[PDB]
């Protein structure tokens, strides 16, 4: 697999992550971005982590990625998504479902299952208190 389609695919780990942690607090993912072999993801949260609660989704990504699950794709209709699926899947459609820790309407290349990504480490993350937002870098080895 090509260093980027990694790379993307630990977007949806790492967002299932936060999601795991952050219960509703994770309103939305307002952006992404993908260069090389790192990656930043970037969700409207009201309050900051607290270094326990990041290792905590280094570790949370890291065992998803050890326990080797598949990268679900749908394509299916405008509708007939909605119903399946809802809401949870916005930020023909093409839907990457990760059972049970990501649903995403995303439209790139992923790799086939969490193994082949490999290992996350966080590198920085950054909350705005201005803006109400959470900045989390990440690398893949």
């Amino acid at each position: 697999y090509s260093i980027e389609v990694r790379t993307h695919s630990a977007l949806h780990v790492v967002k299932g992550a936060v999601v795991k942690t952050a219960g509703s607090d994770a309103k939305w993912t307002t952006s992404t971005y993908v260069k090389g072999n790192k990656g930043v993801l970037i969700v409207k949260a009201a309050l900051e982590p607290d270094k326990w609660g990041i290792a905590a989704i280094e570790a949370l990504a890291n065992e998803k990625v050890k326990e080797n699950a598949p990268i679900k794709i749908y394509e299916l209709p405008r509708e007939e998504a909605e119903k399946m699926f809802g809401e949870d899947m916005y930020d023909i459609l093409k839907v990457v479902v990760i059972e049970d820790w990501n649903v995403n309407a995303c439209n790139k290349e992923h790799t086939k299952t969490t193994g082949e990504i490999g290992p996350i480490k966080i590198r920085k993350v950054r909350f705005r208190k201005s803006k109400g937002l959470l900045e989390i870098h990440f690398e893949l080895l």
